[PDB]
RNA sequence: AUUGAAAGUUCAAAGCUUAGAUACCCUGGAGGGAAACCAGACUUAACAC
């Protein structure tokens, strides 16, 4: 119902790790995309909904539609700040998940290699995925049932494989990861954030001026507020296999490829990671 | 005016009976939601002199 929508911001502020962030952002996107309408005596006349203060601020009393536009921009920034502040990491379910999965893989007689990597700068993984896409035009790869951002197993595998190509040749890359005729020997799980020092998300901006622009006459900043993954967030994922003589390349490839980027726009130093730990458990 | 003349190969009769398109068979293997992008531009007006 509509009261769900008028209260979604309060619910974000008061649950902070226990609401579905995916659906929460999807719902508050309706508020963001009907902002001018949710501010015509249709705030349910509450007292905690952040929609109140946008009746108290007078940004432009001359023209009301401009006023609603500026209020909407302020509200976009405020939604970004809200999500970054309130939605924090509780990575105990993640440690439980990875420990149980490790036991499962041990029972299946796999050699497990559990890798912990910490982000060093603000990371962008899944920038074209849907999360905040309907508010920010930019997304984060988000698992809506772990209720966490994550790094897909396919990206980790692809980055490791492109490095192993660039180093040991396409033939060894196919001897490890397979081709259209043989299946790979190395399995990757998704990477989930297990611990953090502070905020899990933070706001950021990109402001292209001269992107696909003829001349300075075409120049104009178009700022893009969006969410990123805060620094010092540790992610964890597993690497399991059976054939022993495939652990050597993996071992070598992990420390290097994380220094270079792992998500989006690493060319300007965004998605850089440190190797926090690597443990190897040989099936005995 | 012939080793001739005359004489229906005819009658009755079900290609039926029993019989499973079934058995074995992973939509799988390979594949980075990435690439590009300045949170920036600029002071103006009024009167006094």
């Amino acid at each position: 119902a509509i009261d769900f929508l008028v209260n979604i911001l309060e619910l974000i502020k008061e649950k902070q790790c226990n609401i579905n962030l995916f659906s929460a952002i999807s719902l508050t996107s309706i508020v963001y995309n009907n902002f001018g309408e949710f501010l015509s005596n249709n705030q349910s006349y509450s007292t905690n909904n952040p929609l109140l203060k946008y009746h108290i601020i007078i940004l432009n009393d001359k023209n009301k539609t401009k006023d609603v536009e500026e209020k909407r921009n302020i509200f976009k920034r405020e939604v970004a700040e809200l999500i970054s502040r309130n939605f924090k990491l509780d990575g105990e379910k993640v440690r439980n998940y990875f420990d149980s999965l490790k036991e499962v893989l041990k029972s299946l007689k796999y050699t497990i290699v559990d890798v912990e990597i910490t982000t060093r700068t603000r990371a962008l993984i899944g920038v074209s995925t849907s999360l905040g896409k309907l508010i920010f035009g930019s997304g984060i790869s988000f698992d809506p049932y772990m209720n966490l951002p994550y790094i897909p197993a396919s990206e980790i595998k692809g980055i490791v494989r492109s490095y192993i190509e660039g180093k040991l040749g396409e033939q060894e890359a196919e001897e490890i990861f397979g081709n259209e005729e043989r299946e790979g020997n190395v399995n990757f799980t998704d990477a989930y954030p297990t611990r953090s020092k502070d905020f899990l998300f933070v706001p950021d901006v990109i402001t292209p001026h001269y992107n696909g622009k003829k001349s300075e006459a075409d120049a104009e900043p178009r700022p893009v507020i969006h969410l990123t993954i805060a620094p010092k967030v540790t992610f964890r994922f597993l690497i399991y296999y059976k054939r022993e003589d495939v652990g050597k390349p993996i071992c070598d490839s992990m420390p290097i490829i994380l220094i270079r980027g792992l998500g989006a726009r690493s060319s300007v130093g965004y998605s850089l990671f440190e190797l926090r730990k690597i443990e190897v458990i040989k099936a005995a």
